[PDB]
């Protein structure tokens, strides 16, 4: 409807996937080459579906924070025969505050779903599902079961993946620049 929904738009036409676990199926957000992020609470095994082809996962790595503290991000690499297209630059280099975020979600329950969520705080602490996490950006939304994974943007930069929310708020894991350097 407005430039908000055009970045996500395109985002998610050309940089998600249906990623399936054991845990359900997940919004995955591919960054570049063939390295993708998830929730952590997805669970990735040695085996994944990407859009129902069964996949090879050649590395898996559930990220921690330097006082060894939960981000909820998992990075996959994925036995896929095609990049995406490199995202890296709309990636915030710091943690911060946004205006203005949509988040955005494509499953088959959820389809084509984009959801303006407003103001983004650095929320920093959250207790989520009992787990210490750290660098979790909070938005005054009431998001449900289906939309883990969803990406959440602004115009012109990729701030997180939703990791789950209370019923009145949602709650995304940031990601940073500094978390795909090659």
């Amino acid at each position: 409807m407005g430039p908000g929904f055009d970045f996500a738009q395109a985002i998610m036409k050309k940089n998600t996937v249906i990623a399936r676990t054991e845990k359900g199926e997940f919004t995955m957000l591919g960054v570049y080459d063939r390295v993708a992020v998830i929730p952590t609470h997805a669970s990735v095994g040695e085996i994944i579906y990407i859009n129902d082809v069964e996949t090879r996962v050649l590395d898996a790595c559930a990220l921690r924070d330097l006082t060894d503290t939960n981000l909820e991000i998992t990075i996959v690499k994925l036995d896929r025969n095609q990049k995406f297209r490199d995202i890296r630059h709309f990636l915030p280099r710091c943690e911060d505050d946004y205006n203005d975020a949509v988040l955005s979600v494509h499953t088959s329950k959820f389809p084509n779903m984009y959801i303006p969520v407003g103001q983004v705080t650095n929320y920093g602490f959250l207790n989520l599902g009992g787990t210490p996490t750290h660098r979790i950006l909070m938005y005054n939304f009431p998001t449900r079961a289906g939309q883990c994974g969803g990406v959440v943007t602004t115009t012109g930069k990729v701030i997180g993946i939703h990791v789950g929310g209370n019923g009145a708020q949602g709650f995304a894991a940031m990601l940073l620049h500094s978390y795909f350097t090659d």
